[PDB]
């Protein structure tokens, strides 16, 4: 299950994600860096979760239940709705909306593995970015 404090291990494409979002050179550059070493916590209860994720600069924390609509940021930080569900045993997927105006169709999908690795996907329309983690 999901509940944990957890260390990345895996890191692919993230820069390039931001930059199809339209996000500049400088604040890319400091944004992956400020990822490499996140601090990751989840409590998960049943289809409730709450999941804090933290960067040398930035620290952002979800509350939500699995088929329930809620407030998040995308992840180069515009306000959007958001839902989850399950795709299959242990894995969810979120499609997110933009409160205001438009953009690039993003969503994310966090997945638990037999070894009991995270893989968290990213995708802003055609690029995916993998972000591998695993328990403290
Ligand atoms: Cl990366
Ligand atoms: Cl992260």
């Amino acid at each position: 299950n999901f509940s944990g404090n957890w260390k990345i291990i895996r890191s692919e494409n993230f820069e390039e994600l931001l930059k199809v979002l339209g996000v500049n050179v400088m604040l890319r550059k400091i944004a992956v860096a400020a990822a490499s070493k996140p601090a990751v916590e989840i409590k998960q209860e049943g289809d409730t979760f709450y999941i804090k994720t933290s960067t040398t600069v930035r620290t952002t924390e979800i509350n939500f239940k699995v088929g329930e609509e809620f407030e998040e940021q995308t992840v180069d930080g515009r306000p959007c709705k958001s839902l989850v569900k399950w795709e299959s045993e242990n894995k969810m997927v979120c499609e997110q909306k933009l409160l205001k105006g438009e953009g690039p169709k993003t969503s994310w999908t966090r997945e638990l593995t037999n070894d009991g690795e995270l893989i968290l996907t990213m995708t802003a329309d055609d690029v995916v970015c993998t972000r591998v983690y695993v328990r403290e």
